[PDB]
DNA sequence: CAAAGGCCGAGGAATGCGCCCTTTTAGCCTTCTTTTGTCAATGGATTTGTG
């Protein structure tokens, strides 16, 4: 069962580098999206985070 | 052999900005049970009437 709860680790920590390295090529594209709207009351990194 | 121009990117105003649908959450709105304030009786213990 420490094998088992292992390999399901593996795939685990497999899948979440892999969802990182998707949001960090993204970024970019969050980044585009937010400009627009700047200037309805809330900072851009705040845009940028919530995105 | 350089110049004009076509291309891409790095930076800003703003006439810029969701919709349709499911599901919970607030609160108002009625209906009912109970605590509470009220009106009337109904004697009963001091106050007065009497000589």
């Amino acid at each position: 069962v420490k094998d088992i709860n292992r390999r399901m680790s593996i795939g685990e920590a497999k899948a979440r580098r892999a969802k990182k390295e998707m949001v960090e090529a993204n970024l970019r594209l969050v980044i585009s999206i937010a400009k627009k709207y700047t200037n309805r009351g809330l900072q851009f990194l705040d845009l940028i985070q919530e995105g």
